[PDB]
């Protein structure tokens, strides 16, 4: 579950909640990308939220180097699995990640079937 | 059609969004309040949103004085009516109308059954 | 800081971020009233949110009784702090807490001088 | 003034607003894409937005077949023209233009530096 391509301080965290049911969003798959030298997207790590809607482990402090990620947030998926036709395909996040400053992230998104939040951080990892 | 008590340029307009159906808030109550003196509550206007999720003609400029105003939105009839319980018991908008400002104030609001955002201003018109 | 009037399983949380800065809300002053016998909302906690932008120990069990509960969030003095004349007096919350089903609530808020989100819960607490 | 391609009835349209200040985000480059059969994104239309933060006569009723869109939205240019530093690199919404749904589509999008909304649709007209 949450879990991906390393472990550390958890520089990368990713919670979903739900809107409409007032709870986390459980079982969402998540795939993270980093922009390649070719300016192509590689696909850097992925997992599914937990039983409290947050994504850990994803990756590392040593491989999360300077880079443009897109976090890329199944969210059509988990709606039909509920019963409902969502508006969206998915929920992407896209967004440079250096060493020259905040180096640890908390993308959060709150979903609805035809709408969507997301925000981002705090600042050392808790 | 939907509006509230003057009917002119309007000074405050509310425009209210379902977030779970992708479409306006249709038939929705709001009532505004300017607080006085003793610090309580007078009724100022009030209205229902139309087939376009919005408030129009709820006061007028000459009407509308500087001061501390309070919107607020019905929004558990609304989900009742549509079947879902709600957390709510309802929105609130709370804010001062100070002329130094901006003159005309378009309180947006999103619903969700467990979940709300508000949003306000702009300055000319339409 | 994080802390009320009382101490138990938490059944009442609130989580205030800053969406300017992408960081919790510190020092965020929160009162929290009771909808009394004779319709008046009675004080009934209060405190401010810690480093992490959360408010704990607010209440206990035995004293979150059912009822009509108002989470008012000072966003203004918080804005004002920090150099900017914000659009709303307050952020409020109203809602109906019972014994007849989730008895455990996270409020949280997502601050913009001019806007602002509110969600709640998950179920046990965590 | 601000539009994309085709002018007439718009079955599509973008509203972008600033949580900040409190008004509609002026001057916004948008860009919309079409999946391609190689499931790669063709440009389909373009713009900036106008002093009322809206986006029309994008495309057209016969020109707009279903299909996969995506409506990129460029928030870090309009950040950056403020002095703030965004966490964003841009905003996205992929969605799915499918003809048994409604025809009019509105993509609200409200910025924050370190977070955004986006909500959709309706059906007949403003």
């Amino acid at each position: 579950g949450p879990t991906g391509t390393g472990e550390s301080k958890c520089p990368l965290m990713v919670k979903v909640l739900d809107a409409v049911r007032g709870s986390p969003a459980i079982n969402v798959a998540v795939h993270v990308f980093r922009k390649a030298a070719d300016d192509t997207w590689e696909p850097f790590a992925s997992g599914k939220t937990s039983e409290s809607g947050e994504l850990h482990g994803l990756t590392t402090e040593e491989e999360f180097v300077e880079g443009i990620y897109k976090v890329e947030i199944d969210t059509k998926s988990y709606w039909k699995a509920l019963g409902i036709s969502p508006f969206h395909e998915h929920a992407e996040v896209v967004f440079t990640a250096n060493d020259s400053g905040p180096r640890r992230y908390t993308i959060a998104a709150l979903l609805s079937p035809y709408s969507y939040s997301t925000t981002a951080v705090t600042n050392p990892k808790e």
